[PDB]
C-alpha cells in the first residue's frame, strides 16, 4: 500500500496473508480475504505449488495468539484466467479445516445484492504490500482510501475492461494498492467489491481490479461444489 496507513490492529479480521511457494524460486506474498471459514478468496496470479496463510495477524513479523497459520489444500483458479491479458484474475483457496473465529479472524460474507458498481464513491484497500517502487512489503497491514474511476482513466492497460475490472485511484495522487498487495479486497461501505490485480510498475495509480460482482455466479458454483 502506497501513501495508506497502519490498519487499527485486527481491524479487519478477514485479512487473509498468503506466503506462496513455487519450485523454482523463493517465497512470493499476497494479500486475499476470508469469505467462510475453509475458504479464501484472492487474485489466480497468486497460485503457487502450495500456499500457506496466515489469519489474525497485524505485524506479520510478530508471532501471536490471534495467529492462525493454515494449509490449503486445494486452489482453485479461474479456468479462464489469462496470463496474457490477466482477464479473469480471481481464485479461491479451499483450507484443510475451518478456521477458528476470534476478535481478530472472522468472516467476509458476500451480501445477497451483486449491483453493478459504477464509478465516483470512495472505497478502501489493505494489504501487506510494498509501500514505494523501492520499498519492501510492510510489516504491518496498511490501508488507503482510493476514490473509482470512470473506465477511460484505465485505458492506457490495453486488456483492461470495464465489465470486468475495476479502475481504482485518482491519478492525481500517490495513493495505490501495489505489489504484493494482490488478491486483497477493496472494500466500498463495508462490502467487497475488488480484487487486487495489476497496475504499472512504477506505481503510477489508477491500478485494476477484479470487479467481483462479475464473477458472484462462480464463486457461488465454487463454494457450493466443494
Ligand atoms: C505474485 O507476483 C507475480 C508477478 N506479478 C505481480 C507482482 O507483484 O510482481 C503482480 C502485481 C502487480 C504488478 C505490477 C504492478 C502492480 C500495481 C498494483 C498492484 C499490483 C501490481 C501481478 C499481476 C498479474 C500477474 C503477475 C503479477
Ligand atoms: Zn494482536
Amino acid at each position: 500500500i502506497i501513501g495508506g496507513t497502519e490498519s487499527k490492529p485486527h481491524s479487519r479480521p478477514y485479512m487473509a496473508y498468503l506466503e506462496i511457494v513455487t519450485s523454482n524460486g523463493p517465497s512470493k506474498f499476497c494479500g486475499g480475504f476470508l469469505i467462510r471459514r475453509n475458504f479464501v478468496l484472492t487474485a489466480a496470479h497468486c497460485a503457487g505449488r502450495s500456499i500457506t496463510v496466515t489469519l489474525g495477524a497485524h505485524n506479520i513479523t510478530e508471532e501471536e495468539d490471534t495467529w492462525q497459520k493454515l494449509e490449503v489444500i486445494k486452489q482453485f483458479r479461474h479456468p479462464k484466467y489469462n496470463t496474457s491479458t490477466l482477464h479473469h484474475d480471481i481464485m479461491l483457496l479451499k483450507l484443510k479445516e475451518k478456521a477458528s473465529l476470534t476478535l481478530a479472524v472472522g468472516t467476509l460474507p458476500f451480501p445477497s445484492q451483486k449491483n453493478f458498481v459504477p464509478p465516483g464513491r470512495m472505497c478502501r484497500v489493505a494489504g501487506w504490500g510494498r509501500t514505494g517502487v523501492l520499498k519492501p512489503g510492510s510489516d504491518t497491514l496498511q490501508e488507503v482510501k482510493l476514490r473509482l474511476m470512470d473506465p477511460q482513466a484505465c485505458s492506457h492497460f490495453r486488456d483492461f475492461d470495464h465489465n470486468l475490472q475495476l479502475c481504482v485511484g485518482n491519478p492525481r495522487k500517490t495513493k495505490s494498492a501495489f505489489k504484493g498487495d494482490s488478491g486483497g479486497p477493496l472494500l466500498c461501505a463495508g462490502v467487497a467489491q475488488g480484487i487486487v490485480s495489476y497496475g504499472r510498475s512504477d506505481a503510477k495509480p489508477p491500478a485494476v481490479f477484479t470487479r467481483i460482482s462479475h464473477y458472484r455466479p462462480w464463486i457461488n458454483q465454487i463454494l457450493q461444489a466443494n
